[PDB]
């Protein structure tokens, strides 16, 4: 449904896109070799009568000793893991996206436990896009598992915003063909010529820029 | 005057009992059960030996979730002696997987 | 401490036991589900089987009431339930969005005959009417 959908069906020769290298999503279409990065993380947000009184100081003290006790037992998030552990946060992903896909079909230990809570939660975590996914960020508390350069762009522009966490995985960008093209290893050999020339890194200040916050 | 004394005392208290409470819950890397759960203190094995055939032909849920991260951490985890083992373990969070022999070589 | 608030909360424990109506929509589900929090919690009431599964939604109430026992109902006749008796909450929220529907056989004549008389009887604002008739028990916050 989307993009790989029209692809096998030989709608739209072309497809180019933020089409990333996913195992399944290379065995219906040979889509080409990527021309930039991919790695999937978080976006959460970056933050913001003796004897009578001698009772009540130490009824204080044992409520305040709990409370903060409770608050420190609370953990930033700074990985996947505590962000697994947590179920106050209610992070989601791209529905139907490569991100999810990963989630969904991977059988290591904290991925699996994320995708149990997102899988009982499919109505309320899932969203339609990246727009919708920030959008719930910002609003409500949540942390969402856009893939790595929607990432930086948005907190260049969103300074409320932070990167949480390393690369969860490695992928690139590739460019959809219809099953395996000829015409695909043209265009293997052009984006090596595209990046060596240089103006693959020069787009790229050219429309991320988003001048940041120090 | 002396009984605000009395109060930010009892709030030093708490932030003490606090923090003594949340570092008496923490329990190091013990166990492989303990080691199989978090991703941040990352495994490694010798590539190409009988401890890394044996976690990729064991079914084990401990050690099958185990084999997970260093099939997909690939080329960073699975180092190629067990010298660049001691290296990776000697510098960041790196907990290596040896046979029970070889420890005791490294461990005296 | 805190209670059983999800269904990923109540999926962990075997203490607080699991049921739903036997032969149903509900217990169907869980059976067919490939969720991995609703198959450890098929696996709970698969093996429990005599004693966990009631064959009502009146039984599931009873043994609600009684000892520690979390029912699987649908989303309506909770509120059936926890109007007419406040001492029953509906913890968690939406499992999975299903439907009732009046059911015909296989290629029945009627079907498309009751849908067009399904929808002119909400457009005439009617199974609005219905609702608000039988789920008035008695307003209990
Ligand atoms: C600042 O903190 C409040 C609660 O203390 C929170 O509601 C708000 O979202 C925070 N600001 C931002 C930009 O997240
Ligand atoms: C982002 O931060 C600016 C100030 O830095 C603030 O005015 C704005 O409301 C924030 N947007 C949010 C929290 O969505
Ligand atoms: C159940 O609810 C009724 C109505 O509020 C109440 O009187 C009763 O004490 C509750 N508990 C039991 C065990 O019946
Ligand atoms: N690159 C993703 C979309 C963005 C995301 O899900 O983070 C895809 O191909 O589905
Ligand atoms: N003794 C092991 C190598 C060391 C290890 O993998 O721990 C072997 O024969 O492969
Ligand atoms: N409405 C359900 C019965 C009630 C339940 O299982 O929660 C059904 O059609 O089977």
């Amino acid at each position: 449904n989307g993009m790989v959908r029209e692809l096998i069906d030989h709608k739209a020769d072309l497809a180019v896109a933020p089409l990333a290298i996913t195992y399944v999503r290379e065995k219906v279409i040979d889509f080409s070799k990527p021309f930039m990065t991919l790695g999937i993380s978080i976006l959460y947000r970056k933050p913001n009568w003796w004897f009578f009184t001698l009772i009540i100081i130490s009824s204080y003290t044992a409520n305040l000793a709990a409370f903060l006790t409770v608050e420190r037992m609370e953990s930033p998030i700074d990985s996947a893991d505590d962000l697994a552990k947590q179920t106050k946060i209610e992070y989601g992903a791209v529905e139907d996206g490569a991100t999810m896909t990963f989630f969904k079909k991977s059988k290591i230990s904290t991925y699996d436990k994320m995708w149990a809570f997102m899988s009982s939660r499919r109505q309320s975590v899932l969203v339609k896009s990246n727009e919708e996914g920030i959008q719930r960020v910002l609003t409500s508390d949540y942390a969402f598992l856009m893939e790595s350069t929607t990432i930086e762009f948005v907190t260049q522009r969103n300074c409320n915003l932070t990167q949480i966490g390393g690369l969860i995985d490695s992928k690139g960008y590739g460019v959809g063909t219809p099953m395996g093209s000829p015409y695909r290893d043209k265009i293997t050999i052009a984006i090596l010529q595209l990046q060596e020339e240089g103006k693959l890194h020069m787009m790229k200040e050219k429309w991320w820029r988003g001048n940041g916050c120090p």
